[PDB]
């Protein structure tokens, strides 16, 4: 790994803060979503999650007991802007200014998510994404987050997994705001998301220099062998898409971001309502970047014609369900690289398990540790074969609401009892510490 | 019958005019949610419908020769104005100028309904009846609507079955834009189109004089007896309502309307996101109206103490699956006659019927005769009882585009062969004739 | 195909007939012994019938069965096809039988002798005595000799006034709809291995309930079958080979609703191909002596027509119109149906077809002048029967017509909400009005269809 | 009940097990003359098993016997419980054993007997055999004679060498999810008069299975009943009656998945008094010698408890905390249910108790170095078994507790994506590793839980 390899962990401000009516702050979408009857495993809401609005000095100092070099945290929106756009609220603005001087204080990088998905409520009740003027409201949260984060922030993340919060909210309907919209409106909302992109880099350009990413969530190929063919074939089925299924799928989003292009297919579209994609959007939207933002949780096995492999009966699994599959944190850097030819940063990686207080007073969680281990050897071959990755960021430093699965899936470090608030740093968190102070030489 | 007695027929733009596109016509939500996969009977839309846009000379010679006193039609918002707001559509004004010198030629009363659903497809992007400001372009649209045809028409209806494009189109979901949302948000909207109504009525009574009303879809409590205490109970479930089940009811919509309050519950509903309801809201809801329509087509039987009777094993009912209840244009006008002490149109009555060109080339529908006669004897019956009832309006004109049914229900009295375009008046058009011509006196 | 000539018109001997069935219009359900079936169970399942209903009660046509029989008389009916109730001649469905049972069907057969109107019998339709069910119902081996059993019980009792037998009503529906699909009795959605041994199990009760109903006086026996027939895009050549094709296709994702999948067994002995290849798990064994057991002669292929689909040149299936003439139950008034399904079946299998059932459902009601005004259902009626005709001249051997049906009545999953009878039952009071419709067809049989 | 106190703990006899059922672990679901049974023909129909899995391979122990009993004197277990596939020893339920079938058991019961592990023998783990669903299952009047045929076939070829038997696995679970819910074979969501039936029958049939059983070699019988015990809110009198009477409710709308609604008839001779009010269509006759038949004296109440439910001071279940630790199949963690669920248990039926199962579903996989690491199943195992060590102090009569599972295998509508095993298994290669899980139990048994 580099020296100055950003070894981080990652937290967005629905799942931790709580605090979710107080000192001002807007009603944001999962705020009403999660407070809809049978919206929510066993109808939990994020309104108290790890209270860490009223807890950020013990997190900053389990931050600093980890040794991590880097902190992935988001702003929310709706507590620096509650109607979205217009007023500043300044309690909202202290308490990031308050974290970001608590990081700065104990030499942890500040990396900035603007968007985790808790659009403000109002913009909602105005059509959200669907509006004309939601770029223009982005771009205003954007320069308010560089006015006043600027000076001491140098590393921002425009939009976290558009892929979940377009596809889950918009098009399956089971995140919020929970619609299931024809295709053209799908495209449109995408289309928004991606202007908004390009005026919020624009945003954070004036004033003084940073590094600015887009997070794709991405379900890496993974090839039958080292064959050529086969990785030709994972390589194409990566970066495939079709009108039937693109929300999900990482060209669709990032060849616009990178590339200033959508697939093929998005021109042949003509559905009632469709909107108008013009070069000068596609313009807007492709501004230079400095890195690639990876969500790698796992990825798919492909056979050698880059058809997907079933998969394997008791393959090894996480808590939410998904397989471990550590080979994705080799490929999906490396044909992100080879397609984009852009840094790459590992924005989230971990796993949800059934972790307890065990009769010790501990929490022991080996599964999370070799799944750690297990992928952190992949980035780290990756690396070795010429992939430029410039940090790894943990999901998550705590335990928290983990949207339509409530507080049913613990991706955490960091244990929370929701009971007392306590945190327990799990074995994981001590096991990562050691490899942050050794570089990740002894993996 | 009064001499004066409006003898009606009835439709909406979306579900006869056709030429969806055309004219520079803007976009309107069933435009787009009839063209999604799976929304309507067999995939139907209204984008050609009965092509009334482009046969209004034959429809009016229709109206003529069975010898209408008024004619209901909708004007489509979208059509006057294409985004909704600002910039007013001459060739669209230009139409419904030519239906209602058409009408005023043949001494046919226009009846204008402002709202039959079809809510122009930019306001929809910008959150629709969500939005803070959708009262206001609803103002806009009554104002042009005044500006225009104030002249020419004294009969408005601002709104058409709050209960069903509110509860279908946002709580149920079946009708357009599709929706399923939280019951704060169907309060917030149903407040936004009471407040719109309210700005409506301010709008349409700035020059010309005019009679304006508003038309709830209604499903009257039929008494299980004459017995006053069995009259009571039905009075008293007809105008219930709680937070469970308020959408589809009367009292709703009709006490903010005229006696500028909602139902008691509502004041203490403290759901995330409630709207704030003011008594300056109640006040500009409260608007002085006309009179109160009435889409009536069957009611409920109610038990001694009001609870819902199950229907008779085998009760006669329609193509559509609804029963022929005819006590209902009885008990509907006179609760709603007691209660809010206003003249009643019936603005909607009528039967979806299995038609078809018998093989003596003509349209028999004595099922549709029976339904008409049956229940404008109940209507008599409520008028001589002291019930002031200014008119009845049949539903409809033309077999048309039955929403999520799309074609497959016939409601007119005159059939429309949809291959053809053809129109074949029915029997009951013939019946419906005699019944004018006679004022009803020989029912 | 030979035409006949058109001037001939309808045989001189031509059965005019009325259908129902003993679940549909009975009631007494739970009276002088009769044992329970499958739809006394489902239809008290809360949510399985329209609106909870059930055949408790019916049409009473147990307690009112001479008012019925005159109106028989009244419309000048040639026929009456009626199914018995296997669990009211046999209660546990074997062994015991029941005399008031018994005594009721030969009251019924002794009122339509004494009128004139010939029997048609239908041994099943769809009311599995429950006791059977208990034992796995056509699940079970031994669900052919249960059959055989009830079949010999029918002619035993009935053989000697009864020339018209009816093995089985509409297979497609029982198995298809009350094994596959589960919308009814007994409301199962079984593997196609469990719906193949169903369909082999009752083929072999056919077989057996044949051979039973052939011991003693001679009848003319006849196989019942769910039909919508593929109508030609045109009267090219390559557009009918179309239409003949699709309506006689099966396949391992689509045999059950199907003509071939029944009609090939029992008349070619023999299924489709694709049916031997099978070897999905459980599987039932198909022998050659099971195929000889299933194809025994019959005298009549039964076609239960209520309307067809249109097909494009290459057979496949063509949106439905916008706006196509329907019926209270919803499905499409396709005329040509009655023409092309009789002419298909007669092509393919030549042998004697009676239309065992045709009808509408009419959302009908008593009118301000007491009567009952179907129109729509004398139109239905009028352009079906012309059809027919039409497929008589061109040389199908139809030998009858029966509309369903007789009485309004119990629509299986659909409850009373949808009424086929020439007659109205009003169920407060149980009152019978013949609908303008019973009084058409009485003027078609007594000018035996002269004047369509 | 009378304390013993907490020093002695667990006796010097008691049954350290581990457990497996046929279906779960054999595989050779179609060799040496084995017959089909409901689970074959469910699991291969699409979409009722996650992905599409099935147990025709499994564990393949039907092939690996030797060392599975390997691994089980490895780990010093005291007993092994494992169930007789119906299938195997009679291929079509009754009549022509299978000696094939009955060699496997044999040859297990040796090498049991060879290591000095005590077999604990279940007739029945819900692979119904396939002919006898056929014919009906558990809704034929026969079907208790079926299974003491069944029985009588273990007795004469096992009773020289197995002294302890469980007659019927979970009756909540395969009447309940196999009959009404329908996620387990065969599928079905039967009307409540038929889960009655069916109830009734198993009932009957375990009646008929006990006398067979008591023919000859003296034994232990037990019965197994699926239990979530109710945990009171506190020790207060009132707090722990109320979890008492919700723990043995039971009503018409809520009685399959109960411990009252099975146990009553087993052990009192009487269904909960509801029962004999429900007079809905096709109830079953429950006569007293039907009652005389099912409560057969028995030797020990099989408990499988996995987790229970919190309830107020009302007995009204509380909602789950927030973030409650929870297994790799979404069950939650609750300790105290092997305290309070043997405990209600023995003060109702005054029976001895065997903990027949008890484990926890973990998202195991093989480390990078090469071994199995289950800490949370380590800390349930040792929660649990502190609770039932407290019953036992508390003087509930417990003989023993076995590990579910020996394997990861087969979990039903879950195929193989919940491992329950104390040794995990690799499906590509059929490896068996020992989990620390397994070390972990291995010391408990060696120790009699003295260390707990």
């Amino acid at each position: 790994f580099p020296k100055d390899f950003l070894w981080g962990t990652a937290t967005a401000s629905y799942q931790i803060e709580g605090a979710a009516f107080e000192d001002g702050k807007g009603l944001n979408i999962w705020d009403v979503f999660s407070h809809q009857e049978g919206k929510i495993f066993e109808n939990h809401n994020g309104d108290v999650a790890c209270d860490h609005y009223n807890r950020l000095e013990e997190d900053l100092d389990i931050l600093s007991k980890l040794g991590v070099k880097s902190y992935r945290f988001s702003v929310s929106w709706s507590r620096v802007l509650p109607a979205g756009i217009g007023q500043v609220n300044h309690k909202g603005i202290a308490f990031y200014q308050m974290l970001i001087s608590g990081l700065r204080e104990r030499g942890i990088i500040p990396c900035m998510t603007l968007y985790h998905w808790d659009l403000p409520y109002a913009l909602h009740l105005k059509g959200g994404w669907l509006n004309d003027d939601s770029p223009n409201w982005f771009a205003e949260y954007a320069k308010v987050i560089k006015t006043y984060f600027g000076k001491e922030v140098s590393y921002f993340i425009t939009f976290n997994q558009p892929q979940v919060f377009v596809g889950c909210g918009y098009l399956s309907g089971n995140h919020a705001p929970g619609y299931q919209l024809p295709k053209a409106e799908i495209v449109r909302i995408a289309h928004n998301v991606l202007k908004a992109h390009g005026l919020a880099v624009k945003e954070l350009r004036k004033g003084e220099p940073c590094k600015i990413g887009f997070t794709g969530a991405s379900c890496p190929c993974i090839p039958a062998s080292d064959r050529k063919e086969d990785i030709e074939a994972a390589y194409n089925q990566y970066f495939s898409s079709n009108s039937n299924e693109f929300v999900f799928t990482d060209a669709f989003w990032f060849d616009p971001v990178l590339k200033g292009r959508y697939p093929k297919w998005v021109t042949y579209i003509n559905n009632v309502s469709m909107p108008i994609i013009t070069k000068e959007d596609m313009e807007l939207i492709s501004q230079p970047i400095d890195f690639v933002g990876l969500n790698i949780y796992n990825g798919k096995y492909v056979n050698e014609d880059g058809g997907i492999l079933q998969k394997k009966q008791g393959v090894p699994r996480t808590a939410i369900g998904w397989p471990i599959t550590q080979e994705a944190l080799y490929w999906g850097p490396r044909f992100t690289s080879e397609r984009y030819h852009k840094p790459i940063m590992i924005t989230e990686n971990g796993m949800s398990c059934h972790d307890c207080i065990s009769l010790d007073g501990k929490v022991h969680d080996e599964n999370r540790i070799d799944y750690m281990h297990r992928y952190l050897l992949q980035l780290k071959k990756a690396i070795a074969d010429g992939v430029d990755v410039e940090g790894y960021y943990a999901w998550s430093l705590l335990d928290n609401f983990e949207w339509a699965n409530g507080y049913n899936d613990r991706f955490g470090i960091t244990y929370v009892d929701y009971e007392t608030q306590q945190r327990i740093i799990k074995d994981s968190g001590f096991f990562y510490q050691q490899i942050i102070e050794t570089n990740g030489d002894l993996l």
